[PDB]
């Protein structure tokens, strides 16, 4: 029975607790991972990371998670009375390590992003998106030249939350306070919202961002910002992750307004490439030349609206893992949400929640086998044709495949392999 | 003739006659006045370009019984040598009297000289369509893609409202808003203002729904990230849906609607007033294109949706586009000056000539104008005869100068069968 309150604390019954000390983690091959099923399709996505991930954990004995479930969403409402508890986030806290799928969030109306809240609570402040291609049908006849990674500040800018309504007395306040102190004329009938973007936010991204291009041996890192017309938050966003590229990384990184001076118009091997782009040159650049980015560092909402724009590229964002990174501290999470019309179908693409679950078992906990055997069998069931409807949809011929037949594929790719 | 400095040698040239706004009705004569500025760089090339295909594209479509005259007008460089100065007021008063305008791309002052134009003249919609003349792309389904997107042009984090982080502007912002309104902003942030009004977004969807009524589109998409910001683009939205339901009512249906009091079979006639979260719109734009036709969106997210969808269509120098006001428009292309091409006969003039088509054939009515003009455009992308932009993804192709590209569609018009061009597409 999942816990409604701090009262109920309990790590499951055979299993160790992830820990994370001194600068290094350490997983004990007795892990417990919290999990939450999440809203609409996410209880049917994350039914099959589990079962998936089971199967590959088992390949290569001395291993086995155990999953641990905790309430969020519409099963929080319906055994709490409450959306997110104090003790989801605390069980998340204390378990280091979790897999969750998509919440619902209302629009214009009702309550503040559960998937933001639990980021800011959590502070899990950088949220990586891998972009890659395994060969499903895809729009972009260039989708095999996408191989990317967003590195998306995950706590500030206008996923701040602040804003007033229109006809609230508290926009009236600011208005008046704006008009009066700055000559600032906003319409008595304008919503306002507030945008901070912080030097501390984005260094600490940006160090992220190189430390993942050094580890992988990525050679570009691209700034995408608006900072022509937002001069002061995404152009100081700019300048902020410039700053700490070469102040902590000198040796490591070059600038394009350099290459062309030092370096004859070529970058150097051994040396990232540290370049920005104007955001909406950004979008059109990963769509014309996409073989020319790699590490993509952005804020909140720019960050948002790339990887989903990548993701479609090479095949849409059922294939799209994710994952909320903090100090010591992640959480697996699909880029896509909800889809509510495909709720209690068995239709959707379980990819994208079975591969940030390898996301962070892979990469970030240390089994980089339960990776690869997690690529290797996605990469089979797809170059092959037995698909989901999504990736079904972009090729003549391709009979689509149910959710649960897609799932019972990939556990057999698994258990049949030579390792 | 010679183009006027002063609002005193402000005179519409011989033969025309202007174009009416009132109530809110344009009235476009059979023989009226379009303004035109030459601007800069490219600017005369490809606007003189768009002149003759667009004269020889009416003459064609209607034998005589209309024609344009042209009212030149300056900004620009060209405006500096007549005038003494970049944008005379008459240029802007000229604008006013025309109500429809053909602009080339003018230099920035090293203020903004479109951003001037724009604020004079009250132009608060921007208008990009994105339409697909068989160019290489890289979108498979780049055929697809026929969509026009509405951008709030005048709010939103465009409006310029920020201060620097170390400012005592922002200090003094950071503790008026942690003692009035318990909110706290750290000490090392930048702080920018996004202002979204509903007088700015009912004007707006106003003019979209207005446009989907005019060309036939079926579909109208409100672009919004209004789960995050509820009070700002949450209300765009809100406020978009309550114009089309209140002003627009019997036209429309609404995908709640579809869902909840149809179907799902959305009812034959009406046009469809659904909304779809950015990010999603962005992915929805390359997995889905064929489902979205009118695209309505804030000042942010309309000028990243354009130009996503433009890369898609391999249209990117080929963009045409619009800003339209209450009864006023003023179309040039979404390109620059492209100052290395300035007079070398080089330069695509494609983008100019489908801001002119946009102009006439969408914003005037004239709508034979736009169907010869894309099948102008279209036969020459399929006979590879064309600039050099685009033939440098065609191998083997030897491109064509401005001038003979010019010729080139002016030969194609002239030859159409309109039998064949103009089906379902006159009247
Ligand atoms: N943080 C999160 O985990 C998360 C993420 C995004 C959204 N959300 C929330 O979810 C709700 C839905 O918002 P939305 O509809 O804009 O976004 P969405 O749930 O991501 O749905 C967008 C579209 O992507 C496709 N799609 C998504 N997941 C798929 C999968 N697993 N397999 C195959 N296709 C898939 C479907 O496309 P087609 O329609 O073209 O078939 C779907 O309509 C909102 O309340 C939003 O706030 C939560
Ligand atoms: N419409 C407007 O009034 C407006 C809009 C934007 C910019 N501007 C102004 O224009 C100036 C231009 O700046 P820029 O240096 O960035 O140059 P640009 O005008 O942006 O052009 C840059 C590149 O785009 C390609 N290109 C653009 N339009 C093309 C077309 N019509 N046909 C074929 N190729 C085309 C060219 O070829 P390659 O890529 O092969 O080199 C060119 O080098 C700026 O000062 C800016 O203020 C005005
Ligand atoms: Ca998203
Ligand atoms: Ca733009």
């Amino acid at each position: 029975s999942p816990p409604c309150t701090t009262e109920e604390l309990s790590p499951p019954p055979g299993g160790s607790l992830v820990e994370y000390s001194g600068g290094s983690l350490r997983v004990p091959d007795n892990p417990v991972v919290a999990f939450i099923r999440g809203d609409g399709v996410g209880p049917e996505v994350v039914e099959s990371a589990l079962k998936v991930v089971d199967a590959a954990v088992k390949k290569v004995g001395s291993r086995r998670i155990v999953w641990w479930e905790l309430l969020a969403g519409h099963l929080a409402r319906e055994k709490c009375g409450e959306l997110l508890p104090k003790a989801t986030l605390e069980g998340i806290r204390l378990a280091r390590v979790a897999l969750k799928g998509p919440l619902e969030t209302p629009v214009g109306t009702g309550y503040r992003s559960l998937n933001v809240a639990i980021r800011q609570a959590l502070d899990l402040y950088a949220n990586i998106r891998p972009v890659r291609y395994y060969g499903q049908p895809a729009p972009h006849k260039y989708a095999d030249r996408v191989d990317m990674v967003i590195f998306r500040e995950n706590t500030e800018d206008v996923y701040a939350g602040i804003e007033w309504p229109h006809d609230s007395p508290e926009a009236a306040r600011i208005r008046r306070f704006l008009a009066e102190e700055f000559g600032i004329s906003i319409r008595e009938d304008a919503g306002i919202g507030v945008k901070p973007i912080s030097r501390f936010a984005t260094r600490r991204l940006m160090e992220r961002a190189l430390e993942w291009a050094l580890r992988n041996g990525n050679t570009v890192v691209t700034i995408m910002h608006k900072g022509n017309i937002m001069k002061y938050t995404e152009g100081a966003f700019m300048r902020w992750a410039y700053e700490v590229a070469l102040e902590k990384f000198r040796e490591h990184v070059v600038t394009e307004q350099e290459v062309q001076e030092k370096y004859g118009g070529v970058r150097p091997e051994g040396k990232i490439l540290v370049n920005d782009r104007i955001a909406d040159n950004m979008l059109q650049q990963i769509i014309t030349r996409p073989w020319d980015y790699q590490v993509i560092v952005a804020p909140n909402l720019n960050g948002d609206y790339i990887s989903d724009a990548a993701s479609a590229l090479v095949g849409g964002i059922g294939m799209a893992a994710g994952m909320n990174m903090g100090d010591g501290i992640a959480v697996a999470e699909p880029v896509h949400g909800t889809a509510p019309k495909y709720a209690g179908k068995d239709l959707i693409n379980p990819s994208a929640e079975i591969l940030s679950a390898s996301l962070l078992i892979g990469e970030f906990m240390g089994w980089r086998e339960v990776k690869s055997i997690v690529e290797y069998a996605i990469r089979k069931a797809v170059q092959s044709k037995k698909v989901t409807q999504d990736l079904a949809r972009h090729m003549p011929g391709v009979q689509p495949l149910r959710t649960s037949e897609y799932t019972e594929t990939l556990i057999a790719y698994i258990d049949e392999a030579d390792l």
